[PDB]
């Protein structure tokens, strides 16, 4: 009775071999800077958990980004800080430069390196086939790094990938939903943005792992090579799974939930239907064919699999022939 357990197939026990303080973020003691070192310039955005500003370090005229955390969840605050410090210096991980106490909100304000980002809505319309492969490889470097450090991002999406296209620089940002992977642990399924939620989240399977990020990455790849953003455009979390099933088919979906002894929410009875798997060539047309190759479709197919245990890992993905044409380092 109940779901079948699952474990990551890589980096499974990295945290249990760590000192407790590495992953015990509740015990972390924050070292504070001087908030008056930074002057806010303009607000860049606001979400449920933070407000983000362009700012200047007034001690050396340096551009920085300041993320003022909202006082909603406090252990979520220590979690993000500890993860950012643990991952600092890793390939294409945003660098946390300082932590100050904002005088107005009385909450932590995170100071990050600045990236000359262009909005993905404008940038993805300009990317060549080579650019897509290049930036995909850069994202994979960041994902393999954090996974190898025992951390899943859980909010991979174009909005959380800052790209300075003039300088071909990429940073993975917003670690507010990131979590330490502990084998056998049941996690909250209310993570990631709707269009990038893995099937495991949508069927309410809690014992997921780093492979969630690889589904989200596959969703990004599909939107880039097919020029369709987002690729799976659900109107809610239930319709999101139906949209996936209209592409991947319902037979493999039922095989997936049967393998883990998962029972679908009965509200899917009236909306899921019966769908064959579609060949990826259905989504190729004159406006995206220059972005599609046999290698791209083979890669995408190995990311967008219902069974989280069957997806390519970040390291395996970097070995894929899709990246043979990319000059590295
Ligand atoms: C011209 O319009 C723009 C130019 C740059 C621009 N840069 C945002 C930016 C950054 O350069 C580094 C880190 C973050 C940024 O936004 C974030 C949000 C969250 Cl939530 C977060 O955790 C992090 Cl680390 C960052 C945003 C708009």
């Amino acid at each position: 009775s109940g779901p079948v357990p699952s474990r990551a197939r890589v980096y499974t026990d990295v945290n249990t071999h760590r000192p407790r303080e590495y992953w015990d973020y509740e015990s972390h003691v924050v070292e504070w800077g001087n908030q008056d070192d930074y002057q806010l310039v303009r607000k860049l955005g606001r979400g449920k958990y933070s407000e983000v500003f362009e700012a200047i370090n007034i001690t050396n005229n340096e551009k920085v980004v300041v993320k003022i955390l909202k006082p909603v969840k406090k252990k979520k605050i220590k979690r993000e800080i500890k993860i950012l410090e643990n991952l600092r210096g890793g390939p294409n991980i945003i660098t946390l430069a300082d932590i100050v106490k904002d005088p107005v909100s009385r909450t932590p304000a995170l100071v990050f390196e600045h990236v000359n980002n262009t909005d993905f809505k404008q940038l993805y319309q300009t990317l060549t086939d080579y650019d897509i492969r290049f930036y995909m490889y850069e994202i994979l470097k960041a994902l393999d790094y954090c996974h190898s450090m025992g951390i899943m991002h859980r909010d991979v999406k174009p909005h959380n990938v800052m790209i300075d296209h003039e300088h071909r620089k990429l940073r993975l940002i917003d670690w507010g939903l990131a979590e330490f992977y502990h084998p056998g642990q049941e996690y909250n399924v209310r993570v990631a943005s709707r269009y990038f939620k893995g099937p495991e989240l949508l069927v309410d399977y809690q014992m997921y792992d780093y492979s969630l990020d690889m589904w989200s990455l596959g969703c990004m790849l599909a939107s880039m090579i097919f020029r369709k953003e987002p690729f799976f455009h659900g109107h809610d979390n239930y319709d999101q799974l139906v949209r996936i099933a209209k592409v991947l088919g319902t037979e493999d979906l039922y095989d997936y939930i049967d393998k883990y002894n998962i029972e679908l929410d009965p509200r899917f009875n009236d909306i899921l239907g019966r769908h064959s798997r579609k060949r990826w060539e259905r989504f190729v047309h004159s406006e995206n064919q220059h972005l599609v190759s046999p290698e791209a479709l083979d890669f995408l197919d190995k990311l967008l699999r219902y069974d989280h245990q069957s997806r390519l890992t970040a390291r395996e993905a970097m070995e894929h022939p899709y990246f043979y044409t990319v000059v590295k380092d």
